[PDB]
């Protein structure tokens, strides 16, 4: 049944912990929930025990807290985050408040690695696959993640690479993005992933933008302004005027500006740096690439169970989000 839970305090944030959790020791703490590295007695493995902020405070913590339980719930890939436990140190619902999740523990971010050494050849083939990989099997599931960058990515010594919350963001984010288009695809994450892989080659970040317009600047500067075929797809009057009353310019030619990087991976950067996200690569297409030679295994890219997102159009009461994350915390079965 209900395993024994103790209590202690951890930079100001109380946790309530089942005895088999040992050992806990802070990693950070982020806007959303605190995080604790920690023994777990029963595998003899690290794991990393995140507390959630104040989830059922609004109808939209209430939501988020559960759209993030079914999310995890559901993810079951080497190369994304998994759930390993879920639990809550209340006996029933009227007295549930708290949520506890745990994982793996990773012991860095693709930020902290860039920053120290400069990546190998190898290195950036092995861990853009990975993402790629990811990013198939969440793609699959008609899922978008929407915020790739190097800092949600998690990274061991072994240089395996897991991709979490599923340095600004917007250095990472599609164009289209900057541009409020509400119609934006799966393909705005292939864009993030070509910034991604670009500062692995070079070691710099592709696009710096101190704000929405200089992001979009510094983008057109590298792929040029939009042609004809992509000028028709914007309905925004506003947003088709400005880019119209730029001054045109041309897409520069990749293998002047990456110069130096192997040839393969600069054609794929070509392939996912496409400014019409019609025409860009997509993560399946893309672990086919010459580039991933070395690592492409079609049996072993696989892909995700129906994902079930039709709550996110359901306005409920906070009890009802709060009662439905709770059905979903009891329900949990840990992995083998
Ligand atoms: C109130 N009693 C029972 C619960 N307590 C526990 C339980 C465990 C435990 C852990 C995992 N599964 C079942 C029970 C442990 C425990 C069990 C094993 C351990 C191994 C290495 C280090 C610490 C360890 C702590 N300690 N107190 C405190 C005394
Ligand atoms: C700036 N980045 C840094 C790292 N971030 C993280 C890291 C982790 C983490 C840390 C260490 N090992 C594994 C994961 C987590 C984290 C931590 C615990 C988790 C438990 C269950 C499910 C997901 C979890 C995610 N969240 N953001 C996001 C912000
Ligand atoms: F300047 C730009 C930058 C990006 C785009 C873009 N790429 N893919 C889709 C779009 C787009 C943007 C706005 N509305 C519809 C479609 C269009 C113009
Ligand atoms: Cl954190």
């Amino acid at each position: 049944e209900r395993p024994t839970f103790y209590r202690q305090e951890l930079n100001k944030t109380i946790w309530e912990v089942p005895e088999r959790y040992q050992n806990l020791s802070p990693v950070g703490s982020g806007a959303y929930g605190s995080v604790c590295a920690a023994f777990d007695t029963k595998t003899g493995l690290r794991v990393a025990v995140k507390k959630l902020s104040r989830p059922f405070q609004s109808i939209i913590h209430a939501k988020r807290t559960y759209r993030e339980l079914r999310l995890l719930k559901h993810m079951k890939h080497e190369n994304v985050i998994g759930l390993l436990d879920v639990f809550t140190p209340a006996r029933s619902l009227e007295e549930f408040n708290d949520v506890y999740l745990v994982t793996h523990l990773m012991g860095a971010d693709l930020n902290n690695i860039v920053k120290c050494q400069k990546l190998t050849d190898d290195h950036v083939q092995f861990l853009i696959y990975q993402i790629l990989r990811g990013l198939k099997y969440i793609h699959s599931a008609d899922i978008i993640h929407r915020d790739l960058k190097p800092s949600n990515l998690a990274v061991n010594e072994d240089c395996e690479l897991k991709i979490l919350d599923f340095v600004a963001t917007r250095w990472y984010r599609a164009p289209e993005i900057m541009l409020n288009w509400m119609h934006y695809n799966q393909t705005v994450d292939i864009w993030s992933v070509g910034c991604i892989m670009a500062e692995l080659l070079t070691g710099r970040t592709l696009f710096p933008g101190t704000d929405h317009i200089d992001q979009l600047k510094l983008i057109l500067r590298l792929v040029g302004t939009p042609g004809a075929e992509l000028l028709k797809k914007i309905s925004s009057e506003s947003a088709r005027n400005y880019i119209q009353s730029l001054t045109q310019m041309p897409k520069m030619n990749f293998a002047n500006v990456f110069i130096g990087a192997n040839p393969l991976a600069v054609d794929l950067l070509e392939k996912m740096l496409v400014l019409d996200s019609d025409k860009r690569i997509t993560a399946a297409q893309a672990l086919a690439h010459a580039y991933f030679a070395q690592y492409h295994d079609p049996d072993d890219e696989p892909v995700a169970d129906p994902y079930d997102q039709s709550f996110e159009s359901r306005d409920l009461l906070i009890d009802e989000w709060k009662s439905l994350t709770y059905d979903e915390v009891i329900s949990f079965v840990p992995p083998p």
